[PDB]
């Protein structure tokens, strides 16, 4: 689980929104794995605009943060689940790290922001949706 709440916008993985995030839709994109919603309140969150291939991202499954160094945004085959059909999914950056199902919504960071969300992981391998050319969220 986990969020970034940036402005008036939460950013969750598409296949862990809330009831509340749909009635609040902004955006979605399945082909990502990313919804976002509208808050009331005003977020604790800032977005890297950059492009860093190193960070760190905090793996809930072992309460602890993990140092990185991921692929560029990219098309990857992702295979079928409860969520999706088997499918390509876009803007995916794939780092070798610890990653359990439930920590999806963990956030990978740079030293100039969020970078992005863990969506994916299996076999010593864990991915990130970018969130990074989303720039309508800063406004
Ligand atoms: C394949 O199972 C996982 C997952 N689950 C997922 O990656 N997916 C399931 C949720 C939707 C994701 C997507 N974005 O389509 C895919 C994450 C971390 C570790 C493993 C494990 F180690 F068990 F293999
Ligand atoms: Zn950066």
């Amino acid at each position: 689980s986990g969020a970034i709440y940036v402005g008036n916008y939460r950013v969750v993985n598409r296949h862990l929104a809330t009831h509340n995030d749909w009635a609040n839709l902004v955006w979605e994109d399945s082909s990502r794995d990313l919804l976002v919603s509208s808050t009331t309140a005003q977020g604790c969150d800032t977005i890297a605009r950059c492009d860093c291939q190193t960070g760190v991202y905090y793996c809930s499954s072992r309460r602890k943060h993990y140092p990185v160094s991921f692929s560029k945004p990219s098309l990857i085959f992702v295979e079928a689940s409860e969520y999706y059909p088997a499918r390509y999914q876009s803007h995916l950056m794939l780092a070798v790290g610890h990653s359990e199902p439930g920590d999806c919504g963990g956030i990978l960071r740079c030293q100039h922001g969020v970078v992005g969300i863990v969506s994916t992981g299996g076999n010593g391998l864990v991915g990130f949706a970018d969130v990074r050319d989303l720039l309508w969220l800063d406004e």
